[PDB]
């Protein structure tokens, strides 16, 4: 909804009232295996909810789909009302923001990603380039030894006032089919594309859950993703209103 006392908050909330269509495009190269992914779906920031289907448009995906979840749109996070002044991601819209990561897979290779997230008309677009190097051919990634699932996790967000953006580092644990875990250490920075002001947040976290599934009628290599992302970690207003 639109009704906030801060007109800067109102501007960003306005763009994300209702269901917004999403397009995702990724071009990737991991150890010289070139691939492309296209995704479509919709986001509903009121509930923190994304529903997306991704297709590998070059044939078989050379890495496991779960390793691409975090790469393949944090403006759809649900920020509670008392935290809306800390929503960097919507405040950068519609001009958008850049999201850069390095992801280190423990005892394996790394991904470097750069994405631009912005509106094209009514559609929110996430355009990504991914470069992966130093992977082991018989490791868990190029060897496809990961389970097709995704563990819930919390991620801390901090301002980077020098870059007028945010930074975040966090660990993802991917499940290996033998019951072990493959760690993926993420380093992330985001910066605005426009030159206007943005909301720089106090420290807080995002709580994320994802469900991965398959489309039984789809013969192409693909992933169906339901993702929820909710902001938390700042207590109400002046204090607690219920004591």
């Amino acid at each position: 909804h639109h009704h906030h006392t801060d007109p800067m908050v109102s501007k960003g909330e306005e763009l994300f009232t209702g269901v917004v269509p999403i397009l995702v495009e990724l071009d990737g190269d991991v150890n010289g295996h070139k691939f492309s992914v296209s995704g479509e779906g919709e986001g509903d920031a009121t509930y923190g909810k994304l529903t997306l289907k991704f297709i590998c448009t070059t044939g078989k995906l050379p890495v496991p789909w779960p390793t691409l979840v975090t790469t393949l749109v944090l403006c759809f996070s649900r920020y509670p009302d008392h935290m809306k002044q800390h929503d960097f991601f919507k405040s950068a819209m519609p001009e958008g923001y850049v999201q850069e990561r390095t992801i280190f897979f423990k005892d394996d290779g790394n991904y470097k990603t750069r994405a631009e997230v912005k509106f094209e008309g009514d559609t929110l677009v996430n355009r990504i380039e991914l470069k992966g190097i130093d992977f082991k051919e018989d490791g868990n990634i190029l060897g496809h030894k990961l389970e097709y699932n995704y563990n819930s996790h919390n991620v801390y967000i901090m301002a980077d006032k020098q870059k007028n953006g945010i930074k975040s580092n966090f660990k993802i644990r991917h499940n290996i089919e033998d019951g072990s875990v493959q760690l993926a250490d993420h380093y992330q920075q985001n910066t605005p594309i426009g030159d206007g002001p943005v909301l720089l947040p106090d420290n807080h976290y995002l709580s994320t859950q994802s469900k991965l599934s398959k489309d039984p009628n789809e013969k192409r290599d693909h992933m169906v993703l339901l993702e929820f992302v909710t902001a938390a970690g700042i207590t109400l207003g002046m204090d607690e209103l219920y004591k």
